[PDB]
């Protein structure tokens, strides 16, 4: 009863990514080689970890999962690399958070299948072929050397509402739930472009339907459930609305720099930049400028506020 895709045939709504990865995986298997190192980037919840695990599943190999911050010293990486079997996937989430010195170990491992680490003497060791799968919230914060060493680069974008409905409908089928097409669309419309949120919202709407309705997912059941969850009709939660209202109230709409906003919210810089902003920017509620972030007129309109008429 698991809803996370395990094979590439169940990876809905990124047709270019799936058609490309199907091809490169089939070719690499055909040669009995490891897949070329693969970089997957885009906002969180889009399916980067999911895709990393599908790669290992379709290649028929093991995946060791790790993260940038988990690797404090070069030897932390070296121990993972020397425990890999030939063809295994080494998945490094948040790969941009590798310290500059730990990332230096990665260049010859990826390029030459060799480990070159200091201990002061340098030691050089042969590594078996393997696939480094890196993921990051967007590729621009990688160094040129690391970025250029990936042979395959996949870009994940926010999903459109029709593909989210398809994912919601498929998950409701796997969960054994009756769902009307308009119920799938109501969740999809308010799921913030993300399959992770759409699936989580489906699980909570199912609870509402089972305790308060008749067990099946309808548009009205979905709406009431999402209202109870405090997710509005654009998919904004309490933090999204607080971000916009802080910019409007405390900063007159902006421009406001990212440090000022993080302080005024008591959130970290990276959660604004990576978790909150990218959907709000894609949908036209916030703009970046060299002087800072500004809200657009659509942020005012969304809350039923008068649009200010001033000068910049
Ligand atoms: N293409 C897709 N089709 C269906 N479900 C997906 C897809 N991509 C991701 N998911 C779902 O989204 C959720 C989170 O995905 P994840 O791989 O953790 O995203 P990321 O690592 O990019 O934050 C999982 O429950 C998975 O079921």
């Amino acid at each position: 009863r698991a809803i996370r895709p395990l094979k590439l045939a169940d990876y809905i709504g990124q047709p270019s990514v799936r058609e490309q990865m199907e091809l490169f995986i089939h070719a690499a298997r055909g040669r009995q080689e490891a897949l070329d190192h693969t970089l997957i980037f885009g906002p969180p919840g889009l399916g980067k970890t999911t895709l990393a695990n599908i790669i290992a599943q379709e290649m028929g190999v093991s995946i060791k999962s790790t993260s940038g911050p988990v690797l404090e010293r070069p030897g932390d990486l070296a121990a993972l690399l020397t425990n890999l079997e030939a063809g295994d996937v080494l998945f490094v989430d948040e790969i941009h958070r590798l310290s500059p010195i730990v990332e230096e170990v990665l260049y010859p491992a990826m390029e030459d299948f060799q480990l070159d680490i200091m201990i002061g003497r340098s030691i050089k060791l042969d590594l078996p072929p393997f696939t480094l799968v890196g993921a990051t919230t967007r590729a621009g914060m990688l160094t040129n050397p690391l970025r250029d060493r990936f042979g395959i680069v996949q870009r994940l974008e926010f999903y459109n509402v029709e593909d989210l409905a398809t994912i919601v409908s498929r998950s409701a089928g796997i969960l054994g739930l009756e769902i009307e097409p308009q119920g799938a669309a109501e969740i999809a419309k308010r799921a913030r472009g993300t399959p992770r949120i759409a699936n989580r919202l489906l699980r909570r709407v199912r609870d509402f339907a089972e305790v308060r309705g008749q067990g099946d997912i309808t548009r009205v059941i979905a709406d009431k459930a999402l209202n109870l969850l405090d997710v509005d009709e654009r998919g904004f939660d309490h933090l999204d609305r607080r971000l916009l209202l802080t910019m409007i109230d405390k900063f007159d709409g902006g421009p406001v720099g990212i440090d000022n906003l993080a302080a005024a919210l008591s959130e970290e810089r990276h959660t604004i930049e990576d978790v909150l902003e990218p959907y709000l920017i894609q949908q036209g509620y916030i703009m970046r400028t060299p002087r800072g972030r500004v809200v657009t007129r659509h942020a005012y309109l969304h809350f039923g506020l008068n649009i200010p008429k001033r000068l910049g």
